[PDB]
């Protein structure tokens, strides 16, 4: 009596919402851990002050002097780093290695982003391409600048990622001078408001730049208008929902959707069990199905393998599956931790008997005994792995998403005239755009051939081989210079990708002049 | 006997609407010209023709082939002018030197992204950006790619520019190697569905690349998918309405608006009555607000000029407004012709007389007679220029567009730059499409206009130097980007190569060296 109620940061004050307020706790002891709320808070207040205050003082400072003030934020993230780890296991459940994916991958991002930023100079606007002429002489030609939004950002974010989800996408907005705003989804909400109030306690940006809202999220579109930006991570369904407001259907605010997605990984006609990529694909599907138990938009969801090569892979995944030990991440011996939190637990287990009600379940290590947790409190699943003999006339297979340790393998009919693959890229697509494919073979030209083939369907699609089987950064793991999004299903969206990222922030114009004025910006 | 019934393009096949349709009509001579009827055509189909076959015989040629084939479409479009030139003076009312804007403004266009295209090359996926180092050693890169969505692309255009509405969005439409489907504006139907006739009569493109649905939009969006994308170009009251669809709250479709604009022109503190920026100024703002009666939605609403040169441009307004007669475009006297409709007549008509509550009429030749018309039959309305002394608390100046031959003056506290208070109103246009600039110092010109790019897609500096030069505030150079935030819809169009991600899917390829290698082989960006 009671918890921590964590306090908002809106208007450049901390403000605590009213009432008992929500609790946090820990997925794997039930311990009540702090708690959120919203309620009572002075939206338009909150906005405004962010839209004026805020976003006229980051765009008074220089591209460069944003990045410096990022580069800030890194040491202090460096420096807090031991306080986010004990967070992120209590209120997420993660081991240490799945935890440094958030913290550590929070922090990587926006360090890269500190580092692109220094490039761009002492300047307040950007110019994108180059100057044109538009007249036989060249007295008059065009120049398109980049300019930022006279906006705020809201950030509405994922409970798989409070940390990287606020700051992969705080790097470019910041760098781009428009204020933020984060609403992360109140699970796991403390690691999102114990870094804004670490960086907000520092006075590194200045008042206005970011704030944070945890709680109910009533109320917050509403205060949009027509130059701001809203950047929304989470379901599909809830998507629809954001899309018909009135802000992005009447005020035409920007919105980007990252959504669900069916991720495959196709393992080629070529990467036969005698192969070295035979391996490496048998421990990118296990890493993927197992890092923060499945729980990344990323995962390998659907596993498409020669029908010659269906058994000696099942039989591969089965016996590295049984290595994943599954418990409370303060043992070291444990592999994989919890979901993040019992309802997430009960909504994978319904997703697993809504899969099995058309697939065969080929691996399920719940019986094994949980380490240092009781399976009444903790909301541990073990991994799962369904097979789906005639993926062509599945329904499930290529519609149902399980935000958990859960993948599903099918066989494909290997094209033997003249891709080997053709059949698998087809049945990826049938995934009705997804995030990313991953692509294993023998042969490095092969895969840069697949590839072009998957490209249309899919964000990002990764290739692994032998030779780069020490350097390959992951199928799951995002790298902030490559795109993040997927079209269909996956929500049409795009965020990150290096300098793309900051176009979403900017507004974008030609300028027509006398070639002078162009010259000189 | 009726007028022609014009048939629709869908499926590979002409197919005429059932009913009696809606007559399109002359708005100089109220004589019916033409029906359009899309009752009873089978839109799933028509979808389906094009995103399956369509899509796949553009997506199997190369961008250059592609760009050969806009090649041929702009000789055989230049060959069929004279037939054009005739559509457009009965349908859309227009002087022949403003039917150009449409007709050889959609060729000239058309022409430049066949010229550009030729330098994409002879690929399929195009490159986007350069490889980037993913390892320390560099065994393994990330290249972003761009390939053609595979889905359709479906326009649904605005009255003013049948031709040019089509061109400017079709070329690089097709040029990515997506089918379109147009749906032109009814009231003036004609001429695109002629250019359409045209070129799917010469078999340039592969069948189902190229369709046209004239008559009721019912059924549209409901065919739309998630791999489509959607250009719409009209009003914001009809955007916010598509945006509400399914297609695009539900299945994510891509939908670019092009809307409602109070544009701005903007007379620079040094641009006093003495000086030749000054009557660069008085002609810009002429020139858009009687080229096509006004009815551009680039064309220029709004002027804002120092206090101490308020009366001085009122005066040359009015001066060089007076040179402009109305009336029949078959007269060679006449320099401008009608509104497209007199459904647009009224709605201009009743917009004057709504900004007259709150200004006062500076101008207007209301009483001169038309020329070769009866004033009673033709959609003719002549110049009002209105004057609003305190734009700052002005109600109605910065809100409501007359889509006519009408803008409004006001004037502006000269301050920082000098005409900060200018940019602080264009600003109260809630985003516009373009604002032009107007000062004798070319050196003045990029700060300001960097003060108005967050609010403008467009920003035209016209000046001493590029008198002769400057492509003009109205016109949309199909090289530079044509749209505006906020109330101009959030879009983008043209901007030369930067039309072509609309209709791409963007990917990371991340991968051994050597399959990035032989996935470059496969690309091409120009230099
Ligand atoms: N694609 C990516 O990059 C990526 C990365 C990580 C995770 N993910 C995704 O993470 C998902 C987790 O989200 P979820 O399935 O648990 O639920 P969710 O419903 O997608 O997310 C809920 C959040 O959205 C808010 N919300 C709901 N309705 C709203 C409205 N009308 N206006 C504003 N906000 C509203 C909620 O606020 P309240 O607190 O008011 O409910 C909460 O903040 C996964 O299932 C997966 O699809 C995607
Ligand atoms: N680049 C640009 O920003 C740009 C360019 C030119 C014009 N404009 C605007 O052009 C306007 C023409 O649009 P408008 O005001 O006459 O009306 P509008 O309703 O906005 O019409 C534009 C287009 O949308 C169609 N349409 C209307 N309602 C629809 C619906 N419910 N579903 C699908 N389609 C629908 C119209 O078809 P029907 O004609 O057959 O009704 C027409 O093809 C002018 O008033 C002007 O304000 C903007």
């Amino acid at each position: 009596h009671m918890t921590e109620l964590l306090k908002n940061h809106v208007a450049g004050q901390w403000i605590a919402g009213t009432g008992a307020g929500i609790t946090l706790t820990d997925p794997v002891t039930g311990v009540a851990l702090v708690r959120v709320s919203s309620e009572g808070l002075d939206l338009a207040r909150a906005f405004s002050f962010a839209r004026e205050d805020g976003g006229a003082a980051l765009r008074a400072l220089t591209y460069a002097q944003r990045a410096a003030r990022l580069a800030d934020i890194v040491k202090l993230l460096q420096a807090k780093r031991g306080d986010y780890y004990a967070i992120a296991t209590a209120n997420s459940g993660t081991t240490r290695n799945d935890s440094a994916v958030d913290i550590d991958g929070g922090i990587f991002t926006l360090s890269y982003y500190a580092k692109l930023g220094a490039s761009l100079g002492e300047v307040h606007a950007l110019r994108d391409g180059s100057a044109e002429s538009l007249s036989k002489d060249r007295s008059f030609s065009a120049q398109h600048v980049l300019s930022p939004t006279r906006g705020v950002a809201l950030f509405i974010n994922a409970f798989n990622f409070p940390s990287w989800g606020l700051w992969e996408k705080a790097a470019p907005a910041l760098l781009s001078g428009v204020p933020v705003i984060v609403k992360p989804a109140t699970a796991t909400a403390w690691l999102t408001q114990r870094m804004v109030a670490d960086v907000v306690d520092a006075g590194i940006l200045p008042p206005g730049a970011l704030s944070i809202i945890c709680g109910s999220s009533a109320g917050l579109l509403d205060q949009i208008r027509s130059f701001d930006v809203v950047s929304f991570t989470g379901s599909a369904d809830t998507a629809a929902t954001l899309r018909a407001h009135p802000a992005f259907v009447q005020r035409g605010a920007r919105l980007n959707v990252e959504a669900d997605s069916l991720n495959s990984a196709i393992l080629c006609a070529d990467a036969t069990p005698d192969t070295p990529a035979f391996d490496l694909f048998i421990k990118e599907v296990v890493r993927e199905m197992t890092v923060k138990s499945g729980q990344k938009a990323t995962a390998i969801r659907r596993a498409f393998v020669p029908e010659a090569a269906l058994e000696p892979v099942l039989e591969a995944l089965k016996a590295k599956l049984a290595k994943i030990t599954v418990g409370n991440p303060r043992n070291d011996a444990v592999r994989m931790g919890s979901l993040v939190s019992r309802e997430q637990y009960e909504n994978v287990l319904a997703g697993i008997a809504a899969l099995r009600e058309e697939a065969v379940l080929a691996y399920d290590s719940s019986a094994v005994p949980l380490i240092d947790a009781d399976a009444n409190i903790a909301a541990c699943v073990a991994p799962h792995l369904f097979v789906v003999n005639d993926p062509d006339n599945a329904t499930l297979l290529h519609d149902v998403e399980v935000f958990g340790p859960v993948a599903s393998v099918a066989p494909y009919r290997v094209t033997t005239d003249t891709l080997p693959e053709a059949h698998a890229v087809a049945l990826a697509r049938r995934g009705q755009g997804s995030l990313v494919a991953s692509i294993y073979s023998n042969d490095d030209a092969h895969l840069g051939r697949l590839a072009l083939e998957l490209a249309d369907s899919h964000g990002r699609v990764h290739a692994i081989s032998p030779s780069v089987q020490h350097s390959q950064t992951g199928h799951g793991n995002v790298m902030p210079m490559s795109l993040h999004g997927g079209p269909g299903r996956a929500g049409g969206g795009e965020e990150l990708g290096g300098l793309r990222a900051l176009a979403f922030y900017h507004r974008r114009s030609a300028i027509q002049a006398a070639s002078a004025a162009i010259g000189t910006l």
